C-alpha cells in the first residue's frame, strides 16, 4: 500500500506504508510505448521503471530526490566546471546504453535529466523515445519532436536523418547550459542570429566567452551542422577536456 505524498509536476510521489520507501508515480488518462520501452531499460543513468498498472494508466518509476539538473545551473553563470563535466560524463554513459539497445530519447534537456541523492543523473521521461535499430538494422527517423533550443538543424531541415547525432547534438547544448547558464539559440537555423554567428565562429560573443577553451574545443565538435561530420560518442570519450582531471 501506498501513500501519496505532494505533486512533483503528472507525476507524485508515494511512499511505501510499510518499507517508507519512496517512487515516482505517473498518472495518464502512446502511454503503451512509453511503458513498452521502459521495460526494456535497465542502467545506474537511467531513471529505473518499477512497473504499471492499468484502471488511467499508473506507471512506477525512480524518485529522484535530487530534483533536475535543470535547478543546478544558476542562469547566467551556469555550474562549476568540474561538476559539469561529471553531469556530462554520466550523461554520456546514459545515452551510450539507450543508443546501444537501439533506443534513443529524442528530448535531452536539463528538465528531463534527474539527479538522485547522491547527485547522480538519470535520463527521465521515454514518451518521445522510439526504437532506431532493430535486429541490428538502422531506421532512419522523420518526424520532428524534442525541444527548439536542443533539436539538431538536421531535423528542421532534412526529411530523414539518423538518430544518434540528433541525441549528441541536444548532449552538446545541455554541456553550454552547464557551462554558461544560458542557451544559445532560439533554434538552430539560418534566420536565426545567434546560430549564425556560432557557425561564423563568432567564439568572442556569449555564451562562448564564459566558456573555457577546452570544454569549447569540445562544442566546436559537437554543435557540427554536418549530422555526418558531428563528432561520435566514441571519439567523444578521447576528447581533451572530457578525460581532463578536474577539481
Ligand atoms: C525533488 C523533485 O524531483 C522530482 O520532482 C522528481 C523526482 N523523481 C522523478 N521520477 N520521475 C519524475 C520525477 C520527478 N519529477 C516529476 C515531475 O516533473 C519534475 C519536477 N517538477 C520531475
Amino acid at each position: 500500500d501506498w501513500d501519496l505524498v505532494q505533486t512533483l509536476g503528472e507525476v507524485q510521489l508515494a511512499v511505501n506504508r510499510v518499507t517508507e520507501e519512496a517512487v515516482a508515480v505517473k498518472i495518464v488518462d502512446n502511454i503503451k510505448k512509453e511503458i513498452c520501452i521502459n521495460k526494456m531499460l535497465n542502467h545506474e543513468n537511467v531513471v529505473k521503471f518499477y512497473g504499471h498498472r492499468r484502471e488511467i494508466q499508473y506507471l512506477f518509476l525512480e524518485y529522484c530526490s535530487g530534483g533536475e539538473l535543470f535547478d543546478r545551473i544558476e542562469p547566467d553563470i551556469g555550474m562549476p566546471e568540474p561538476d559539469a563535466q561529471r553531469f556530462f560524463h554520466q550523461l554520456m554513459a546514459g545515452v551510450v546504453y539507450l543508443h546501444g539497445i537501439g533506443i534513443t530519447h529524442r528530448d535531452i534537456k536539463p528538465e528531463n535529466l534527474l539527479l538522485d541523492e547522491r547527485d547522480n543523473l538519470k535520463i527521465s521521461d521515454f514518451g518521445l523515445a522510439t526504437v532506431f535499430r532493430y535486429n541490428n538494422r538502422e531506421r532512419l527517423l522523420n518526424k520532428m519532436c524534442g525541444t527548439l533550443p536542443y533539436v539538431a538543424p538536421e531535423l528542421l531541415k532534412r526529411r530523414e536523418f539518423h538518430a544518434e547525432p540528433v541525441d549528441v547534438w541536444s548532449c552538446g547544448i545541455v554541456l553550454t547550459a552547464m557551462l554558461a547558464g544560458e542557451l544559445p539559440w532560439d533554434q538552430p537555423s539560418d534566420s536565426c542570429q545567434e546560430y549564425s554567428d556560432w557557425k561564423e565562429k563568432k567564439t568572442y560573443l556569449n555564451p562562448w566567452k564564459k566558456i573555457d577553451s577546452a570544454p569549447l574545443a569540445l562544442l566546436h565538435k559537437i554543435l557540427v551542422e554536418n549530422p555526418s561530420a558531428r563528432i561520435t560518442i566514441p571519439d567523444i570519450k578521447k576528447d581533451r577536456w572530457y578525460n581532463k582531471p578536474l577539481k
